[PDB]
Protein backbone atom coordinates (compact mmCIF):
# COMPACT_ATOMS: atom_id res chain seq x y z
CA UNK A 1 0.00 0.00 0.00
CA UNK A 2 1.27 3.51 -0.67
CA UNK A 3 -0.26 6.93 0.21
CA UNK A 4 0.98 10.31 -1.16
CA UNK A 5 0.40 13.80 0.42
CA UNK A 6 1.28 17.39 -0.51
CA UNK A 7 4.68 18.79 0.61
CA UNK A 8 5.99 15.54 2.08
CA UNK A 9 5.63 13.04 -0.84
CA UNK A 10 4.75 9.36 -0.72
CA UNK A 11 5.04 6.71 2.03
CA UNK A 12 4.52 2.92 1.53
CA UNK A 13 4.57 -0.17 3.75
CA UNK A 14 7.00 -1.95 1.43
CA UNK A 15 9.87 -3.74 3.01
CA UNK A 16 12.05 -2.69 4.87
CA UNK A 17 9.49 -0.09 6.21
CA UNK A 18 7.23 -3.02 7.23
CA UNK A 19 6.87 -6.77 6.84
CA UNK A 20 10.26 -7.95 8.05
CA UNK A 21 11.08 -9.97 11.20
CA UNK A 22 11.88 -6.85 13.27
CA UNK A 23 8.64 -5.02 12.35
CA UNK A 24 6.14 -7.54 10.94
CA UNK A 25 2.87 -5.57 10.71
CA UNK A 26 2.08 -3.76 7.46
CA UNK A 27 0.66 -0.35 8.57
CA UNK A 28 1.06 3.07 7.14
CA UNK A 29 1.89 6.39 8.94
CA UNK A 30 -1.08 8.64 9.71
CA UNK A 31 -1.58 11.71 7.57
CA UNK A 32 0.44 14.93 8.46
CA UNK A 33 -2.46 16.72 10.11
CA UNK A 34 -3.35 13.69 12.25
CA UNK A 35 0.33 13.68 13.49
CA UNK A 36 0.16 17.48 13.88
CA UNK A 37 3.92 18.12 14.27
CA UNK A 38 4.44 21.59 15.81
CA UNK A 39 7.56 23.81 15.88
CA UNK A 40 7.83 25.74 19.12
CA UNK A 41 10.63 28.26 18.95
CA UNK A 42 12.40 29.53 22.08
CA UNK A 43 15.39 31.96 21.72
CA UNK A 44 17.61 34.07 24.09
CA UNK A 45 15.17 36.97 23.44
CA UNK A 46 12.11 34.81 24.19
CA UNK A 47 13.41 32.21 26.68
CA UNK A 48 10.19 31.39 28.65
CA UNK A 49 7.40 31.27 26.08
CA UNK A 50 7.59 29.91 22.58
CA UNK A 51 6.72 31.48 19.21
CA UNK A 52 4.94 28.86 17.06
CA UNK A 53 6.46 28.83 13.55
CA UNK A 54 5.76 26.98 10.33
CA UNK A 55 7.86 26.31 7.17
CA UNK A 56 6.96 29.68 5.57
CA UNK A 57 9.58 32.48 5.04
CA UNK A 58 7.32 35.34 6.28
CA UNK A 59 6.48 33.50 9.47
CA UNK A 60 10.16 32.70 10.19
CA UNK A 61 11.10 36.42 9.49
CA UNK A 62 8.41 37.61 11.83
CA UNK A 63 9.85 35.53 14.73
CA UNK A 64 12.93 35.87 16.81
CA UNK A 65 14.69 33.23 14.63
CA UNK A 66 18.11 34.69 13.64
CA UNK A 67 20.15 33.30 10.72
CA UNK A 68 23.45 34.45 12.36
CA UNK A 69 23.48 31.74 15.14
CA UNK A 70 23.04 27.92 15.30
CA UNK A 71 19.63 26.11 15.39
CA UNK A 72 19.02 23.10 17.64
CA UNK A 73 15.82 21.01 17.25
CA UNK A 74 14.71 18.82 20.17
CA UNK A 75 12.35 15.95 19.33
CA UNK A 76 10.58 13.93 22.04
CA UNK A 77 9.61 10.30 22.32
CA UNK A 78 8.09 8.85 25.46
CA UNK A 79 6.72 11.46 27.86
CA UNK A 80 6.28 10.27 31.41
CA UNK A 81 3.99 11.89 34.00
CA UNK A 82 5.24 15.27 35.11
CA UNK A 83 8.04 15.29 32.41
CA UNK A 84 6.32 17.47 29.87
CA UNK A 85 8.59 20.52 30.35
CA UNK A 86 11.87 18.56 29.72
CA UNK A 87 12.29 19.99 26.18
CA UNK A 88 11.96 23.65 27.20
CA UNK A 89 14.19 23.35 30.24
CA UNK A 90 16.89 21.76 27.96
CA UNK A 91 16.53 24.98 25.77
CA UNK A 92 16.65 27.21 28.89
CA UNK A 93 20.03 25.86 29.96
CA UNK A 94 21.50 26.52 26.44
CA UNK A 95 20.54 30.22 26.75
CA UNK A 96 22.84 30.44 29.74
CA UNK A 97 25.94 29.48 27.67
CA UNK A 98 25.24 30.44 24.01
CA UNK A 99 23.03 32.26 21.48
CA UNK A 100 20.71 29.72 19.78
CA UNK A 101 17.41 29.22 17.93
CA UNK A 102 16.03 26.26 19.99
CA UNK A 103 13.01 24.58 18.40
CA UNK A 104 10.96 22.02 20.34
CA UNK A 105 9.19 19.54 18.04
CA UNK A 106 5.85 18.55 19.48
CA UNK A 107 4.13 15.50 17.85
CA UNK A 108 2.07 14.36 20.83
CA UNK A 109 -0.92 13.52 18.62
CA UNK A 110 1.10 11.12 16.51
CA UNK A 111 2.84 9.53 19.46
CA UNK A 112 -0.17 8.90 21.78
CA UNK A 113 -1.37 5.78 20.02
CA UNK A 114 -0.23 2.15 19.66
CA UNK A 115 3.54 1.65 19.67
CA UNK A 116 3.71 0.17 16.16
CA UNK A 117 1.65 3.10 14.78
CA UNK A 118 3.83 5.71 16.55
CA UNK A 119 6.92 3.92 15.00
CA UNK A 120 5.49 4.51 11.59
CA UNK A 121 4.49 8.12 12.52
CA UNK A 122 8.16 8.92 13.16
CA UNK A 123 8.44 9.09 9.30
CA UNK A 124 6.05 12.05 9.14
CA UNK A 125 7.88 13.99 11.86
CA UNK A 126 11.17 13.27 10.01
CA UNK A 127 9.70 14.50 6.74
CA UNK A 128 8.35 17.68 8.43
CA UNK A 129 11.74 18.69 9.97
CA UNK A 130 13.64 18.02 6.67
CA UNK A 131 10.96 20.16 4.99
CA UNK A 132 11.58 23.15 7.38
CA UNK A 133 15.47 22.70 7.11
CA UNK A 134 14.89 22.81 3.35
CA UNK A 135 12.91 26.09 3.47
CA UNK A 136 15.64 27.70 5.67
CA UNK A 137 18.24 26.67 3.11
CA UNK A 138 16.42 27.85 -0.02
CA UNK A 139 14.98 31.04 1.50
CA UNK A 140 17.57 32.29 3.97
CA UNK A 141 20.70 30.66 2.51
CA UNK A 142 21.08 29.03 5.94
CA UNK A 143 23.36 25.97 5.65
CA UNK A 144 22.11 22.58 7.16
CA UNK A 145 25.51 22.29 8.91
CA UNK A 146 24.39 25.04 11.29
CA UNK A 147 21.60 22.72 12.53
CA UNK A 148 21.74 20.19 15.26
CA UNK A 149 18.83 17.69 15.81
CA UNK A 150 18.52 16.09 19.32
CA UNK A 151 16.04 13.22 19.53
CA UNK A 152 15.16 11.07 22.56
CA UNK A 153 13.62 7.57 22.45
CA UNK A 154 11.39 7.09 19.31
CA UNK A 155 12.23 10.74 18.53
CA UNK A 156 15.87 9.83 17.82
CA UNK A 157 14.64 7.79 14.83
CA UNK A 158 12.55 10.80 13.57
CA UNK A 159 15.82 12.77 13.82
CA UNK A 160 17.49 10.08 11.69
CA UNK A 161 14.70 10.24 9.11
CA UNK A 162 15.24 13.97 8.76
CA UNK A 163 18.98 13.61 8.44
CA UNK A 164 18.44 10.90 5.77
CA UNK A 165 16.12 13.26 3.82
CA UNK A 166 18.78 16.02 3.91
CA UNK A 167 21.19 13.54 2.43
CA UNK A 168 23.29 13.69 5.70
CA UNK A 169 24.00 17.45 5.23
CA UNK A 170 22.67 18.21 8.73
CA UNK A 171 25.56 19.32 10.97
CA UNK A 172 24.84 17.05 14.07
CA UNK A 173 22.26 14.52 15.38
CA UNK A 174 22.35 13.40 19.10
CA UNK A 175 20.46 10.18 19.80
CA UNK A 176 19.33 10.00 23.46
CA UNK A 177 18.68 6.35 24.08
CA UNK A 178 17.23 5.38 20.66
CA UNK A 179 14.22 3.07 21.26
CA UNK A 180 14.86 -0.56 20.42
CA UNK A 181 11.50 -2.38 19.66
CA UNK A 182 10.77 -2.19 15.91
CA UNK A 183 14.17 -0.56 15.20
CA UNK A 184 17.28 -2.40 16.44
CA UNK A 185 18.77 -4.59 13.66
CA UNK A 186 16.72 -2.99 10.85
CA UNK A 187 18.52 -1.45 7.83
CA UNK A 188 19.94 2.12 8.11
CA UNK A 189 17.08 3.35 5.95
CA UNK A 190 14.69 2.73 8.81
CA UNK A 191 16.79 3.77 11.83
CA UNK A 192 19.18 6.34 13.21
CA UNK A 193 22.75 5.49 12.01
CA UNK A 194 26.02 7.53 11.36
CA UNK A 195 25.23 8.37 7.65
CA UNK A 196 22.31 10.50 8.78
CA UNK A 197 24.39 13.57 9.69
CA UNK A 198 28.00 14.77 9.57
CA UNK A 199 28.43 13.83 13.25
CA UNK A 200 26.12 11.58 15.26
CA UNK A 201 26.71 10.98 18.99
CA UNK A 202 24.51 8.55 20.93
CA UNK A 203 23.94 8.16 24.75
CA UNK A 204 22.88 4.67 25.88
CA UNK A 205 21.00 4.40 29.28
CA UNK A 206 18.48 1.51 29.02
CA UNK A 207 20.11 -1.07 26.82
CA UNK A 208 19.05 -4.43 28.42
CA UNK A 209 16.75 -6.43 25.92
CA UNK A 210 13.14 -5.31 25.64
CA UNK A 211 12.08 -8.97 25.69
CA UNK A 212 12.36 -9.89 28.53
CA UNK A 213 14.25 -7.15 30.52
CA UNK A 214 12.16 -4.18 29.34
CA UNK A 215 15.08 -1.96 28.47
CA UNK A 216 13.60 0.41 25.89
CA UNK A 217 16.99 1.60 24.46
CA UNK A 218 19.06 -0.12 21.72
CA UNK A 219 22.27 -1.87 22.69
CA UNK A 220 23.32 -1.66 19.07
CA UNK A 221 25.78 1.07 18.14
CA UNK A 222 24.43 4.01 16.03
CA UNK A 223 26.79 7.00 16.06
CA UNK A 224 30.37 8.01 15.43
CA UNK A 225 30.57 8.12 19.26
CA UNK A 226 28.55 5.80 21.46
CA UNK A 227 28.55 6.58 25.15
CA UNK A 228 27.48 4.00 27.77
CA UNK A 229 27.36 5.96 31.09
CA UNK A 230 27.20 3.58 34.12
CA UNK A 231 27.43 0.71 31.72
CA UNK A 232 24.21 1.65 29.85
CA UNK A 233 21.97 -1.00 31.54
CA UNK A 234 21.15 0.19 35.09
CA UNK A 235 21.39 3.82 36.01
CA UNK A 236 22.14 4.83 39.67
CA UNK A 237 19.08 6.35 41.40
CA UNK A 238 16.67 4.23 39.23
CA UNK A 239 14.29 1.34 39.87
CA UNK A 240 14.58 -1.80 37.76
CA UNK A 241 11.91 -3.49 35.67
CA UNK A 242 10.87 -7.05 36.31
CA UNK A 243 11.52 -9.70 33.71
CA UNK A 244 8.72 -10.68 31.39
CA UNK A 245 8.87 -13.23 28.53
CA UNK A 246 5.93 -11.60 26.80
CA UNK A 247 5.16 -7.88 27.46
CA UNK A 248 2.39 -5.42 26.69
CA UNK A 249 4.14 -2.78 24.55
CA UNK A 250 1.03 -0.69 23.77
CA UNK A 251 0.10 -0.48 27.46
CA UNK A 252 3.69 0.49 28.31
CA UNK A 253 3.99 3.18 25.56
CA UNK A 254 0.53 4.47 26.34
CA UNK A 255 1.12 4.78 30.11
CA UNK A 256 -1.60 2.28 31.17
CA UNK A 257 0.77 -0.59 31.99
CA UNK A 258 3.42 -0.27 34.78
CA UNK A 259 6.94 0.39 33.53
CA UNK A 260 9.73 2.09 35.39
CA UNK A 261 10.95 4.58 32.79
CA UNK A 262 13.85 5.98 34.91
CA UNK A 263 16.65 4.36 32.88
CA UNK A 264 15.32 5.48 29.48
CA UNK A 265 14.73 9.12 30.67
CA UNK A 266 18.20 9.52 32.22
CA UNK A 267 19.74 10.10 28.75
CA UNK A 268 18.17 13.56 28.44
CA UNK A 269 18.75 14.31 32.13
CA UNK A 270 22.49 13.86 31.67
CA UNK A 271 22.36 15.88 28.44
CA UNK A 272 20.59 18.83 30.31
CA UNK A 273 23.30 18.86 33.03
CA UNK A 274 26.14 18.59 30.48
CA UNK A 275 25.20 22.04 29.05
CA UNK A 276 26.13 23.79 32.30
CA UNK A 277 29.08 21.54 33.27
CA UNK A 278 31.47 21.67 30.28
CA UNK A 279 34.07 19.20 31.77
CA UNK A 280 31.82 17.12 34.01
CA UNK A 281 31.19 14.18 31.71
CA UNK A 282 34.57 12.94 30.37
CA UNK A 283 34.15 9.63 28.41
CA UNK A 284 37.10 7.21 28.47
CA UNK A 285 37.87 4.86 25.47
CA UNK A 286 37.66 1.39 26.83
CA UNK A 287 36.79 -1.99 25.28
CA UNK A 288 34.05 -2.62 27.89
CA UNK A 289 32.43 -1.45 31.06
CA UNK A 290 34.01 -4.27 33.12
CA UNK A 291 37.50 -3.14 32.08
CA UNK A 292 36.48 0.37 33.02
CA UNK A 293 35.29 -0.62 36.50
CA UNK A 294 38.36 -2.82 36.85
CA UNK A 295 40.34 0.48 36.56
CA UNK A 296 41.95 -0.37 33.27
CA UNK A 297 40.93 2.70 31.14
CA UNK A 298 42.05 5.87 32.96
CA UNK A 299 43.45 8.64 32.33
CA UNK A 300 42.04 10.10 29.08
CA UNK A 301 43.75 9.39 25.72
CA UNK A 302 46.33 12.17 25.00
CA UNK A 303 44.19 14.26 22.68
CA UNK A 304 41.63 14.54 25.51
CA UNK A 305 38.46 12.67 26.49
CA UNK A 306 35.17 13.48 24.60
CA UNK A 307 32.55 15.19 26.82
CA UNK A 308 29.33 13.15 26.73
CA UNK A 309 26.41 15.51 25.98
CA UNK A 310 26.33 19.03 24.68
CA UNK A 311 30.09 19.39 24.15
CA UNK A 312 30.87 16.12 22.34
CA UNK A 313 31.44 18.13 19.13
CA UNK A 314 34.61 19.62 20.52
CA UNK A 315 36.31 16.22 20.48
CA UNK A 316 39.23 16.29 17.95
CA UNK A 317 38.84 12.76 16.46
CA UNK A 318 35.03 12.72 16.45
CA UNK A 319 34.47 11.23 13.00
CA UNK A 320 37.54 9.01 12.63
CA UNK A 321 35.40 5.90 13.06
CA UNK A 322 31.80 4.87 13.81
CA UNK A 323 30.82 3.01 16.93
CA UNK A 324 33.76 4.34 19.01
CA UNK A 325 33.12 3.24 22.59
CA UNK A 326 33.29 5.50 25.66
CA UNK A 327 32.42 4.67 29.24
CA UNK A 328 31.98 6.87 32.29
CA UNK A 329 29.88 7.01 35.51
CA UNK A 330 27.51 9.79 36.55
CA UNK A 331 25.88 10.80 39.81
CA UNK A 332 22.65 9.36 41.11
CA UNK A 333 20.77 12.64 41.06
CA UNK A 334 21.25 16.11 39.72
CA UNK A 335 24.05 17.72 39.33
CA UNK A 336 24.97 14.35 37.67
CA UNK A 337 28.52 15.62 36.85
CA UNK A 338 31.44 13.64 38.23
CA UNK A 339 35.18 13.94 37.90
CA UNK A 340 37.26 10.75 38.11
CA UNK A 341 40.54 10.53 40.01
CA UNK A 342 43.07 7.66 40.54
CA UNK A 343 44.68 7.38 43.98
CA UNK A 344 47.54 5.03 45.06
CA UNK A 345 48.23 4.65 48.73
CA UNK A 346 51.25 2.95 50.29
CA UNK A 347 50.52 1.99 53.88
CA UNK A 348 53.01 2.17 56.68
CA UNK A 349 52.63 1.17 60.33
CA UNK A 350 51.27 -2.14 61.56
CA UNK A 351 49.18 -4.87 59.86
CA UNK A 352 45.51 -4.35 60.62
CA UNK A 353 42.18 -5.18 59.09
CA UNK A 354 40.02 -2.14 58.18
CA UNK A 355 39.22 0.39 55.46
CA UNK A 356 41.20 3.37 54.26
CA UNK A 357 39.54 6.63 53.14
CA UNK A 358 41.30 9.64 51.44
CA UNK A 359 40.08 13.21 50.74
CA UNK A 360 41.57 15.64 48.19
CA UNK A 361 42.16 19.35 48.89
CA UNK A 362 42.92 21.68 46.01
CA UNK A 363 42.62 25.35 45.11
CA UNK A 364 39.05 25.01 43.81
CA UNK A 365 37.66 23.01 46.78
CA UNK A 366 37.95 19.63 48.49
CA UNK A 367 36.16 16.39 47.99
CA UNK A 368 34.24 13.96 50.22
CA UNK A 369 36.25 11.05 51.76
CA UNK A 370 36.32 8.06 49.47
CA UNK A 371 37.10 4.46 50.34
CA UNK A 372 40.18 3.18 48.59
CA UNK A 373 40.38 -0.27 50.26
CA UNK A 374 38.73 -2.49 52.86
CA UNK A 375 40.52 -5.64 54.15
CA UNK A 376 43.93 -6.57 55.55
CA UNK A 377 46.18 -3.52 55.61
CA UNK A 378 49.68 -4.81 55.02
CA UNK A 379 52.51 -2.26 55.45
CA UNK A 380 54.77 -1.39 52.55
CA UNK A 381 51.92 -2.44 50.12
CA UNK A 382 50.24 -0.14 47.63
CA UNK A 383 46.43 -0.13 47.16
CA UNK A 384 44.99 1.79 44.24
CA UNK A 385 41.50 2.84 43.28
CA UNK A 386 39.60 5.26 41.03
CA UNK A 387 36.61 7.11 42.18
CA UNK A 388 34.12 9.55 40.77
CA UNK A 389 34.21 12.71 42.81
CA UNK A 390 31.27 15.08 42.86
CA UNK A 391 33.69 18.13 43.26
CA UNK A 392 36.48 19.19 40.89
CA UNK A 393 39.28 20.18 43.27
CA UNK A 394 41.56 22.00 40.85
CA UNK A 395 45.32 21.97 41.36
CA UNK A 396 45.91 19.72 44.34
CA UNK A 397 47.66 21.26 47.27
CA UNK A 398 47.15 18.47 49.91
CA UNK A 399 45.48 15.10 50.61
CA UNK A 400 44.17 13.67 53.90
CA UNK A 401 43.99 10.04 55.11
CA UNK A 402 42.04 8.16 57.83
CA UNK A 403 41.47 4.46 58.59
CA UNK A 404 38.91 2.50 60.68
CA UNK A 405 39.72 -0.83 62.32
CA UNK A 406 36.99 -3.36 62.01
CA UNK A 407 37.56 -5.12 65.38
CA UNK A 408 37.60 -4.63 69.10
CA UNK A 409 41.36 -3.99 69.71
CA UNK A 410 42.61 -1.80 72.52
CA UNK A 411 46.32 -2.24 71.56
CA UNK A 412 45.73 0.93 69.57
CA UNK A 413 47.52 -0.20 66.35
CA UNK A 414 48.88 2.72 64.28
CA UNK A 415 48.67 2.90 60.43
CA UNK A 416 49.89 5.77 58.21
CA UNK A 417 50.50 6.32 54.47
CA UNK A 418 54.05 6.84 53.30
CA UNK A 419 53.03 8.09 49.82
CA UNK A 420 49.74 8.89 48.14
CA UNK A 421 49.87 9.67 44.46
CA UNK A 422 46.86 11.43 42.81
CA UNK A 423 46.29 11.37 39.04
CA UNK A 424 43.71 13.54 37.31
CA UNK A 425 42.02 12.59 34.08
CA UNK A 426 44.48 14.58 32.00
CA UNK A 427 47.33 12.32 33.25
CA UNK A 428 48.86 14.95 35.67
CA UNK A 429 50.34 13.30 38.75
CA UNK A 430 50.77 14.78 42.27
CA UNK A 431 52.75 13.08 45.06
CA UNK A 432 52.23 13.55 48.79
CA UNK A 433 54.36 11.94 51.50
CA UNK A 434 54.28 11.22 55.23
CA UNK A 435 56.52 10.25 58.04
CA UNK A 436 53.53 9.76 60.38
CA UNK A 437 51.51 6.80 61.48
CA UNK A 438 48.17 7.31 63.39
CA UNK A 439 45.53 5.43 65.44
CA UNK A 440 42.11 4.84 63.82
CA UNK A 441 39.72 7.79 63.39
CA UNK A 442 42.68 10.26 63.24
CA UNK A 443 43.06 12.47 60.14
CA UNK A 444 46.58 12.66 58.69
CA UNK A 445 47.36 15.56 56.28
CA UNK A 446 50.05 14.81 53.62
CA UNK A 447 52.13 17.53 52.04
CA UNK A 448 53.50 17.45 48.53
CA UNK A 449 56.70 15.70 47.72
CA1 LIG B 1 19.18 6.23 8.89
Amino acid sequence: NEVCYERLGCFSDDSPWAGIVERPLKILPWSPEKVNTRFLLYTNENPDNFQEIVADPSTIQSSNFNTGRKTRFIIHGFIDKGEESWLSTMCQNMFKVESVNCICVDWKSGSRTAYSQASQNVRIVGAEVAYLVGVLQSSFDYSPSNVHIIGHSLGSHAAGEAGRRTNGAVGRITGLDPAEPCFQGTPELVRLDPSDAQFVDVIHTDIAPFIPNLGFGMSQTAGHLDFFPNGGKEMPGCQKNVLSQIVDIDGIWQGTRDFAACNHLRSYKYYTDSILNPDGFAGFSCASYSDFTANKCFPCSSEGCPQMGHYADRFPGRTKGVGQLFYLNTGDASNFARWRYRVDVTLSGKKVTGHVLVSLFGNKGNSRQYEIFQGTLKPDNTYSNEFDSDVEVGDLEKVKFIWYNNVINLTLPKVGASKITVERNDGSVFNFCSEETVREDVLLTLTAC
